[PDB]
């Protein structure tokens, strides 16, 4: 049609594509034709909205797993998956692991968090001035807490790291790389679980394993596919987060003076950089109407599919005063970094709690940290549905 390409543009750093700010005051929801999939979707770019779409039960994410349905990724979306659950299936799925995820547990690994980042920039005091905050922090930390808490050997970094990469491939892989991949990290995790058949563990993939023999209402596929998610997921938004929030700190050099200063702003200051980075390059995983649902300007009709773009929803002048500013003062934070309704991030106190144990660390024993390479040749992963950065050269 004359409909516009979403995403609009080929991203730049953690910037925000302009057109976000016009469609947000003059049409907040617009057609577009997502790089997949068949026919248009409405892109939801307000909070109010964004909150609707994700939030009620005339919007189905089960209705999405059509091949035709658009979509920001090139492989139709794997139908047990748990994005691709409607509730209450989606509820029951989720109580499987969700015990492991409140934030009452996730508070109870501060301890082993601390110490594994301390030993970690230990070995980076070691190597000394100027290293890659990505190979000696970024990296292996989040990748550690993820391999425990799953039971995942240590050793299988750099498999699972590949698989990974690859099923956050927007356009850098098709869609028959990603389908291969995705049969590859079913079997391995599929492997993994069997594993504790006669040999159970206390770990989340023991979990998954005793639902297989004694749970009757959830498909294996469902209890396997859970088991990739968490992996997948467990490390690739903090180690991506981690790159980004230093970014943020380090450019505007303001910000990591600010927290050297008063470290227990970090709290504050990590909820402030969730609501302001791009983390999910563009758009979403999508939803379809079922019913006619009124948003803001239109009532989106049974059928016609929606997608939102969390980072436009955190920029709404209408819900966060000085929006296209950081701040680590805001008084409110209502933000929507970690999702809404249903499909709300599992994983959302632990990656909380990364990011904190992180940056209070770097900015109590590194407060000469410096970016060591130049912004303009930064190496920003190219063609992920998700932004982060390859390498990230300090000085100390
Ligand atoms: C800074 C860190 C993180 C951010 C910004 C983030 C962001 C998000 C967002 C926006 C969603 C919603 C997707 C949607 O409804 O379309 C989500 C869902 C999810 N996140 Fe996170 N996430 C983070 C950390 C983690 C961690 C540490 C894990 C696992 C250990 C994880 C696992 C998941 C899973 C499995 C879902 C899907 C949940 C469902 O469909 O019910 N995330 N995350
Ligand atoms: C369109 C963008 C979205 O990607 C997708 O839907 C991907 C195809 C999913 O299969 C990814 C690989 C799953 O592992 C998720 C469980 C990861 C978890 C972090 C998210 O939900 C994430 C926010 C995600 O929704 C977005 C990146």
């Amino acid at each position: 049609d004359a409909v516009p390409a979403y995403p609009f543009s080929l991203p730049h750093a953690l910037d925000l594509d302009p057109h976000y700010a016009e469609l947000r005051r003059d049409e907040p929801v617009s057609r577009v034709r997502l790089p997949y999939g068949e026919g248009t979707a409405w892109l939801v770019t307000r909070m109010s909205d964004a909150r609707i779409v994700l939030g009620d039960s005339r919007f189905s994410t089960a209705a999405a797993t059509d091949p035709a349905t658009p979509r920001m990724f090139p492989t139709p979306p794997y139908p047990d998956g748990v994005l691709a659950q409607d509730p209450p299936d989606h509820t029951r799925l989720r109580r499987l692991v969700g015990k492991a995820f409140t934030a009452r547990r996730v508070e109870e690994m501060r301890p082993r968090v601390r110490s594994l980042v301390d030993s970690l920039l230990d070995d980076m005091v070691a190597h000394g001035s100027p290293a890659d905050l990505v190979e000696f922090l970024a990296v292996p930390f989040p990748v550690a807490v993820i391999c425990e808490l799953l039971g995942v050997p240590l050793e299988d970094r750099d498999l699972f790291r590949t698989f990974s990469d690859a099923m956050l491939s927007s356009t850098r892989l098709t869609a028959a790389e990603i389908q291969r991949v995705q049969q590859d990290f079913m079997v391995y995790m599929d492997g993994l679980v069997a594993q504790r058949r006669d040999a159970p563990t206390e770990d989340l993939l023991g979990a998954l394993a005793l639902a297989t023999d004694n749970d009757d209402h959830l498909t294996k596929g469902e209890i396997v596919n859970m088991g990739v998610s968490l992996l997948i997921a467990g490390h690739e938004t903090s180690v991506n987060q981690i790159t980004n929030l230093v970014h943020l700190l380090l450019t505007e050099r303001k910000r990591y003076e600010s927290l050297v200063a008063d470290p227990a702003l970090v709290p504050a200051a990590v909820e402030e950089m969730l609501r302001y980075t791009p983390l999910v390059s563009a758009g979403s995983f999508v939803r379809v109407a079922t019913e006619d649902v009124e948003l803001s300007t239109v009532t989106v009709r049974a059928g016609e599919p929606c997608v939102v773009h969390f980072a436009s929803a955190n920029r709404d002048e209408e819900v966060f005063d000085h929006a296209d500013e950081l701040d680590f003062h805001r008084e409110r934070n209502p933000h929507i970094a970690f999702g809404h309704g249903a499909h709300h991030c599992i994983g959302a106190q632990l990656g909380r709690l990364e990011l904190q144990e992180a940056l209070s660390a770097l900015v109590r024993r590194f407060p000469t940290l410096d970016l060591a390479e130049p912004v303009a040749g930064l190496k920003w992963k190219q063609g992920m549905l998700i932004r982060g950065l390859e390498r990230q050269i300090v000085s100390w």
